[PDB]
């Protein structure tokens, strides 16, 4: 199996014990690590952040204690849009400056690959055609890194991309019988499910639908998703499950009103750390719960729920990665990726839970370390 995880360049502007940087990433956690997030300028790859080739030698450098490790960078994410994407896809001379910049790219700041993070073509705004310019895209890409190999006689580049977890823009987005044969890995966003957007509870990344649930309500779950990307054309082995080390928040508008489906108002508060609405890292969930937060097992969908006073917030915890993870090996996946490492408990000052607890429950649990050859 593998664990791909990403860290986000922006994590080391985080206030006080939250910034994170590369060199507070465990070397051996993960199988494959990403960075969050290379942009487009001219049609051409670009760093985004003052300090980028520094962190990208720090990030590659983690390579120096683990000879097995892969890193990927990662160009778009969802605050990147898509006019620059469907402006880069128009035409053949506009993919092919796109291409060669992303080959230089890599090879001159170590990386292994690249995974592409349109969010999303033909929805956000991107037009129809898009669908099918994203399948050349990628089978371009994928060819480009093939007589790459063949000319600098290295190993190729890995191309893997980042796709929708909403059904919507799944069947807008992607031909996926002609993606799954030239990416190498699909990484699915199994998570954001529900939201304060919404306007009641429910939780981030459910394994499977709320009793309840019907039509398209129960495609909001990670056993749908990924069981729909398996049957219209990816192939098990290439698809990743999204596993999220963040919670989402909602306001209760009444305190007694606490279950799945209460009614919320608002965007949701914000953590001292990540401060976004709507937004806690699992360091800031710990820091609620210990608070005397009332914990509840949403045990029909696998994942906790905590509500203090009219916060309410929908999040995964050791247990539910531990579900999740038997889930996925029981159902032939090729693993697990998170979003992010930044978000764990890197320090373990907060959960009192070891350093990286989310993160390591996933590492025992896909064999990605050890293999002692012994009892333990
Ligand atoms: C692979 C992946 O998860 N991509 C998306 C991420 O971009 C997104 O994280 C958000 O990224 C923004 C840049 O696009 C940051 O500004 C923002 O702080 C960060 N976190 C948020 C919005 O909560 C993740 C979050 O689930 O999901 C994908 O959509
Ligand atoms: C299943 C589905 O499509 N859910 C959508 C959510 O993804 C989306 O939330 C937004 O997700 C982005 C992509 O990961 C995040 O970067 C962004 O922060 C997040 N927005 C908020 C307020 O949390 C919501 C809202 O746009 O729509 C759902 O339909
Ligand atoms: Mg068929």
């Amino acid at each position: 199996y593998n664990l791909i995880c990403y860290f986000t360049n922006w994590a080391q502007y985080r206030p006080g014990l939250g910034s994170f940087k590369p060199d507070d990433i465990n070397p051996c956690l993960c199988t494959h690590l990403i960075y969050a997030f290379a942009g487009m300028q001219n049609n051409e790859i670009t760093t985004i952040e003052w300090n980028d080739v520094t962190l990208y030698k720090a990030f590659n450098d983690l390579k120096n204690r683990n000879s097995k490790l892969k890193t990927l960078l990662a160009i778009g994410g969802w605050n990147f849009g898509t006019a620059p994407f469907t402006t880069m896809v128009s035409t053949s001379q506009n993919r092919q400056t796109f291409i060669t910049s992303v080959i230089k790219f890599l090879r001159q700041y170590g990386f292994d690959g690249l995974d592409l993070d349109w969010e999303y073509p033909g929805s956000r705004g991107s037009p129809p055609q898009d669908k099918h310019l994203f399948t050349v895209l990628v089978k371009e890409m994928r060819e480009a890194f093939e007589q790459e190999a063949i000319e600098s006689n290295r190993p190729r580049l890995m191309v893997t991309a980042a796709v929708a977890g909403g059904i919507s823009n799944i069947q807008a987005g992607y031909e996926i019988p002609e993606l799954s044969k030239y990416l190498d890995f699909i990484h699915v966003m199994t998570y954001d499910l529900h939201g304060s957007w919404e306007g009641y509870t429910g939780e981030n990344s459910p394994l499977y639908k709320y009793p309840t649930e019907t039509g398209s309500n129960a495609y909001l779950n990670v056993d749908y998703v990924m069981n729909y990307w398996k049957n219209n054309g990816a192939p098990a082995e290439k698809l990743i499950v999204g596993f999220p080390e963040y919670g989402h928040t909602f306001i209760l508008r009444n305190p007694s009103d606490n279950g799945i489906g209460a009614p919320t108002s608002g965007d949701g508060p914000a953590g001292p750390y990540t401060r976004q609405a709507g937004f806690w890292a699992y360091y800031e969930i710990c820091t609620f719960l210990r608070s005397g937060a009332t914990e509840v097992w949403d045990a029909s969908q696998e994942v906790p729920y905590a509500y203090k006073a009219n916060e309410w917030l929908g999040y995964d915890n050791i247990k539910s990665f531990s579900v999740k993870a038997q889930w996925l090996k029981q159902n032939n996946f090729g693993g697990a990726m998170i979003w992010a490492i930044d978000l764990d408990d890197f320090t373990g000052s907060f959960c009192d839970q070891g350093k990286f607890p989310l993160t390591s429950t996933l590492n025992k649990a896909l064999g990605i370390s050890t293999h002692h050859h012994h009892h333990h």
